[PDB]
């Protein structure tokens, strides 16, 4: 049981060991295409690559590679696509994937610049009058509106397939106060953000899988996804006790390496899930508490 285990791991201050155990048992699979010489400039990080068996394939004959993985959680019945922050040369590829995979939402957990370096390219338009056109993939992206809150921003975008002139609305959830290698301000602000994404309908099985990215697409993105899946599993069985977080994380790690980077991110995952369980089990009252406490209005 997660709540009891959390006390014991936290009483004996052994999160580092518990976290290392997961790294030890983690799946290892080949990443051969990601390592092909022609895809060197398509990877933000030399040591972070998508497994061949779960990588998203761009629907083009030229080169189908993008550093993105399809994390399909069979039991929970929800899929996510975790990817790196798009590079100045992979933005077309990024939106091609969003279009091809029929995704409706994009969750960004990082800022364009962090600790003095550029962790992600500016892949979306910042002003309505200056839309972006990706010539290589033939797509057009236009900022339609945006609701800015204290620690996160929700943008409404219109993506157009120039070849067919087909149009889709894409919701963009940008968490701006999540430190790289760090954890959210509190379980509250995290859950508040998660439910925003949830209420947008972006996680609905009627849509393609939601795209989740940070800089490398495994640390923060990993934390985000583990928490969501654990709450969904718990929700489907309406029994928080039937959820093994570590086992769930190890299952995710079969689809993409390195998910969740620090022992504190793992500890925080517990925090978020245990708190979120309150809502799942009938306490709809907590949702307002998380909003009031995230301080999103400032
Ligand atoms: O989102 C965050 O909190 C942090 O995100 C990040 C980074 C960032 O935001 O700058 S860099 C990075 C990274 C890059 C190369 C190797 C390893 N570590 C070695 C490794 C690679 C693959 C699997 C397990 C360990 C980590 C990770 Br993750």
């Amino acid at each position: 049981e997660m709540e009891k285990e959390f006390e014991q791991i936290d009483k004996s201050g052994s999160w580092a060991a518990i976290y290392q155990d997961i790294r030890h048992e983690a799946s290892d699979f080949p990443c051969r295409v990601a390592k092909l010489p022609k895809n060197k400039n398509r990877n933000r990080y030399r040591d972070v690559s998508p497994f061949d068996h779960s990588r998203i394939k761009l629907h083009q004959e030229d080169n189908d590679y993008i550093n993105a993985s399809l994390i399909k959680m069979e039991e929970a019945q929800r899929s996510y696509i975790l990817t790196q922050g798009p590079l100045p040369n992979t933005c077309g590829h990024f939106w091609e994937m969003v279009w091809e995979q029929k995704s409706r939402g994009v969750v960004m957990l990082n800022r364009v610049m962090e600790k003095g370096s550029l962790k992600c390219a500016q892949y979306w338009p910042q002003k309505e009058e200056k839309e972006m056109i990706f010539e290589d993939t033939n797509l057009k992206l236009t900022l339609i509106s945006e609701d800015i809150k204290s620690y996160y921003t929700v943008r409404q975008l219109e993506l157009e397939n120039l070849t067919t002139q087909e149009t889709r609305e894409i919701l963009h959830f940008h968490y701006t106060t999540w430190p790289d290698f760090g954890v959210p301000e509190s379980p509250a602000s995290f859950l508040n953000f998660l439910f925003k994404v949830r209420e947008s309908g972006s996680l609905s099985p009627e849509h393609g899988p939601v795209v989740v990215h940070c800089s490398a697409g495994i640390g923060r993105s990993g934390t985000f996804c583990l928490a969501d899946t654990c709450l969904l599993l718990m929700d489907k069985r309406k029994d928080p006790s039937s959820v093994d977080i570590k086992k769930v994380l190890l299952e995710m790690r079969k689809f993409r390496m390195g998910l969740i980077q620090t022992a504190d991110q793992l500890r925080f995952s517990y925090l978020a899930v245990i708190e979120g369980a309150k809502f799942i089990m009938g306490d709809s009252s907590v949702q307002d508490q998380w909003k009031e406490l995230s301080h999103e209005d400032l």
